[PDB]
């Protein structure tokens, strides 16, 4: 057991909660516990992508409706309103079912090498992973056997990815402590809208807005909350406005109220008791990597000096270089790190002084050209005026003088959009050295910044990707001017139009103050994935029950449906009858809309009242707490960068 | 000149803005100032109804689309679907507008009095109050004599009504500062429409939902506006949904990026440049208040010891009393706040340590029954047990136990809604002796607290009102039980109900938690007044400029308004026919609730498309800014208050 090997382990299990377990490093056998992990690091991008195979097949399966006998088969897809995904057949279900199993299998029980066995199985995380990959085994069983009430694989693979992914796996915890504050508030919620049902309940009692919208508590109740979104606001009281124009100072006093008070108030709760949960979890994490740290720090230095010297501190990095899980470290940079970890300027690095290991690794991202071989080329006199012109402020001019003579170019293309293919050659041809002059563009930077310097920054490599993805398709449809199938299509061409517009939303950035705007909206969405990806889980969960529970009422032969709100307002083609069909279906619901068409269309279709509940906890779950986190991360992004500028 | 009365109008100047001039407190002749100074500001009560009653005019005017003769007479109310507010006759018209211009006139021209001649004329205050009140009076001697294109009056005495009131002209100012930068994100606002349009009808050439609803570029950039408002959302892309399913991408994306990245960036760029204003705004006003009051303080002090007595500060205080501008002192007061203005505890005030009289003077608030007068009735074994039961922690529990018991009443008297009047009279009897039993705590609450200790507090004060108002009620309907036209109505009934609930909801103060929140919107609501009286005086002049424009397109014998979506949503009674309808309309509209419908039909109805300018100026200038900003309010006030408890 080298004590390096165990340091790096612990580095490895300080950066995030993901790594050996703790209770083998100084365990007798430790190398082949190592050399599995290793091997099971490699195939994080197998796992990965096994996973979101896993995810994605609810897309493509069969609805449980047709596995019965309509009167008509399901392969008549207009009649049911359905569209556009193929469904798996059995075999093929069978078969990426198996491969998709196979693999998780192999991923779920692997661990087991590298933790023992006692450890595997005291873990609450492997326990429900195990629990998840048996259900879904005999789920996948009993299938093949009867080739039952419902299929329940949906539900737990979605599971299954949600808690193969650390974040998402972190905001349901977050979410869990959150669930005790965010029930206070929805009973303050309700009870307004009790007691304001109760008002407009007996005030309206014999009028002709009780007589019609109004009939019982229940039904005002219902009313009321419809009205508490703004989605019926003037539609609901018109009785009440056409006997009395004095009555529309209640719905004025209790819109307003219910929409900047009430509405407002549940952001601010939300708001605050889930940045509560981030101190607890960051609190807590920071906590465990000090201390992972402080032990790695302890193997180390065994002569109890209370300093590691030059050449040690180097021979943990080569030790930590074998994980992928960690930020790359260069044979050059070992210095740079060591150089930028020492503190107190003594050569040496202190226990507290080593603390600060994780933060510096993936912070010196600098550091020769490769144009430098032959002095006779690159030393020219005419090559310093191309030199000093690149790096000069005009080229930015010259650039931009450009890209407003190929916006000047585009727009005039788009005017002739309905005349033949026969006048858009002469543009096709403009077009063409306008690819290539940007090419021309990129290759000269090339040629000054170097090819490794050019390379390091990452906004640099997407202008690399779309400045040759453009070109190729640009040169293609030039090559070949003959009639084609893929080069004069109509889709091709509209694809080609596109790409040039993509291409001017550069000029955008010229403008200082709006370029900040647009820094700030790009840097958002990475920290933003983790409560999105729960989004869209909770979508592929409420999608699932959606068309197990609303499955086949929306047909081109009910008699009940075309009396609905759903056919008059033409969005039969936003039903549940499939996962897509439902999964735009939920969007729709998402941004509150004309929303309550589809909540009382299907009150009609299943006959019940107790199918409101569907589309009311799916209101009060992704509306009030998920897209109310979401956009509260969107304000708390700009308040504080829009106020670091003044200071 | 005593320097008493000086440091009394600079310590008045110094409380906020308005007072005397600065120049005329050491000129000669100064008494005669202030006399007239003090009657201007006995008759602010006066000067405000004037204001208000000049103000509700505009409900009660003809429209001038009337002025003219219609087909039918506009005395048809239900032909020009009009409604519920009497139109004031020439006569009563005539000698309304004279008497509000005559008090205005005395009101405009009185500060000439105390401000001697050229220092009134030299104000630009003034100068636009002589302006508005000479146009003003020019357009009603017009009137006058034609018994013209338009009437001015409306918007000028909305101006008057504005400048009239501190906080409005100061929220004005604010605005006018923020101007630019509102200018500035409605730039990237515009351009990111205008891309998204572009691409969209680019995209959608030869499409089906091309060829219905993106027909040209700027039908394509209108319906994208509206989309970008989410008030169409399903329906503007249906057309591309049915002929493609993965068209839905391209808007759903559309729709997300525009709604929350823009939005909450609009919201967070209005909000930080209001929050820059206000900076600069206090800090001004701070700076000329502790300027006023420096000025005082050495006005004070002619000795130039450095700081004042007791029996001058004393002087001071009753030289100031005498202004109704400033808090009330007593005379016990003025020893109370020597006292706690003292910081150094030296018998002295220092001329630092002056600044802070006017956070001093209203912080006192304390401080004794006038039933001590007899010892041998409140001195009692009997009287002890009362004073012990009704302070004891239980006095709330029976409290709350009454009103459960009450609660019960209310609840099974509104169940027997339908029943007639003969059941009726037990439920009467049983409220009856409910508001008595509440009226005896209340009086026993007085009883024992004592009378100025039980009128200290201002929401003790509200439940002495309310209770009586409602016991005065109750005993009324119950000593009449013969058929009567006030106490046997249905509405007397009603709101007999509607006063109960609300005693009904004082148990909600029960809960801390809640009650917390209740006292966070209690506070709010007074601070948040001058932003929604703008809004109120910004709906005016829409509502102002409705009438005028779109004055009487809505009738009941018009052609192409039955063809409208006006007609088909049954939206009729909301138009710009009145102005209390106009009034209403602007609210559909403030809530952005199928808000489209208006701006879709007044454009056929005009037969113009730069009718939709009117509509949209008014989202710009009024949703995407002035709400925008009261949201801001109430989500700073809650987080501030939240993270206080917290803390
Ligand atoms: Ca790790
Ligand atoms: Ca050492
Ligand atoms: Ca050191
Ligand atoms: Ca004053
Ligand atoms: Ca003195
Ligand atoms: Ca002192």
């Amino acid at each position: 057991g080298t004590p390096f090997q165990k340091a790096a382990a612990l580095v490895d299990l300080a950066e995030d909660g993901i790594g050996l377990p703790v209770e083998i490093l100084d365990q007798s056998s430790f190398g082949e516990s190592a050399r599995y992990y290793f091997i099971f690091t490699r195939l994080d991008l197998i796992w990965s992508l096994n996973y979101f195979a896993l995810l994605f097949l609810n897309f493509f399966e069969q609805p449980l409706w047709c596995e019965k006998n309509p009167k008509p088969s399901c392969k008549d897809r207009d009649y049911y309103y359905l569209g556009e995904l193929p469904y798996l057949t059995n075999a093929e279900s069978i078969i990426y079912e198996v491969i998709t199993l196979a693999i998780l299998l192999v991923h779920t029980f692997f661990p087991i090498s590298y933790e023992g066995s006692r450890i595997f199985w005291t873990s609450r995380l492997n326990l429900v992973k195990v629990a998840c990959v048996v259900i879904l085994f005999v789920d996948v069983l009993v299938d093949f056997l009867y080739l039952l009430p419902f299929r329940i694989a949906p539900y737990v693979r979605v599971i299954i990815f949600i808690l193969s992914i650390r974040e998402l796996r972190d905001t349901l915890v977050l979410l869990s402590g959150m669930l005790g504050t965010y029930l206070n508030i929805l009973a303050l919620w309700m009870l307004f809208l009790l007691f304001a049902s109760w008002i407009a309940f007996v005030m309206f009692e014999a009028t002709q807005q009780g007589l019609t919208v109004f009939t019982s508590y229940g039904a005002t109740l219902y009313q009321m909350f419809i009205l508490f979104t703004t989605s019926n606001n003037p539609d609901v009281w018109i009785p009440a406005y056409k006997s009395s124009r004095w009555s529309s100072v209640f719905f004025v006093l209790y819109v307003l109220i219910g929409v900047y008070f009430v509405t407002n108030l549940i952001l601010a709760v939300v708001y605050d008791s889930f940045k509560e949960q981030l101190a607890k979890q960051v609190s807590g994490m920071d906590q465990m990597k000090r201390r992972m740290l402080e032990k790695a720090f302890g193997l180390i230095d065994s002569d109890k000096n209370g300093e590691i010297d030059k050449n040690q501190c180097i021979k943990l990095f080569e030790q930590l270089t074998n994980y992928r899980t960690l930020p790359k470290i260069s044979k050059e940079e070992f210095g740079l790190i060591f150089d930028e970890l020492d503190d107190t300027r003594d050569f040496k690095i202190n226990k507290d002084e080593f603390a600060d290991l994780c933060q510096a690794i993936a912070l010196r991202f600098q550091k020769p050209s490769l144009f430098e071989h032959f002095p006779q080329i690159y030393h020219s006199a005419l090559s310093q005026q191309l030199r000093a012109f690149v790096r000069s402020p005009n080229f930015g001019y010259a650039i931009s003088f450009i890209l407003i003579i190929n916006f000047i170019a585009v727009v005039v293309e788009t005017t002739l959009a309905i005349e033949e293919s026969s006048a858009q050659k002469p543009w096709q041809v403009a077009e063409f050295v306008f690819g290539w002059i940007y090419v021309l563009e990129m290759a000269l930077k090339i040629y000054t910044y170097g090819f490794e310097n050019y390379w390091r920054e990452g906004a640099n490599r997407f202008d690399f990707l779309v400045t040759w993805v453009i070109v190729i398709g640009e040169t293609a449809t030039f090559i070949t001017p003959d009639e084609n199938t893929f080069f004069s299509n109509g889709a091709w061409i509209r694809y080609l139009l596109l790409a040039r517009m993509l291409r001017l939303i550069r000029l955008l950035m010229n403008v200082q103050r709006y370029r900040a705007f647009i820094a700030t909206f790009i840097t958002l969405i990475p920290s933003l994935m983790p409560y999105l990806g729960t989004i869209f889980c909770v979508l592929c969960i409420y999608c699932s029950i959606g068309v197990q529970v609303f499955g086949g009422l929306v047909n081109a032969g009910n008699k009940k449906l075309f009396e609905t709100e759903l056919a008059e307002d033409d969005y039969l083609l936003f039903n549940f009858n499939d996962y897509p069909n439902g999964m735009v279906t939920l969007f729709n619901l998402l941004v509150m809309g004309n929303w309550q068409v589809w909540m009382e269309s299907y009150k009609d279709l299943t006959g019940t009242w107790w199918s409101i509940t569907y589309f009311v906890s799916f209101y009060v779950i992704t509306i009030l707490l998920l897209l109310n986190l979401v956009v509260a991360f969107v304000l708390e992004a700009f308040f504080t960068e829009l106020d670091l500028e003044e200071e």
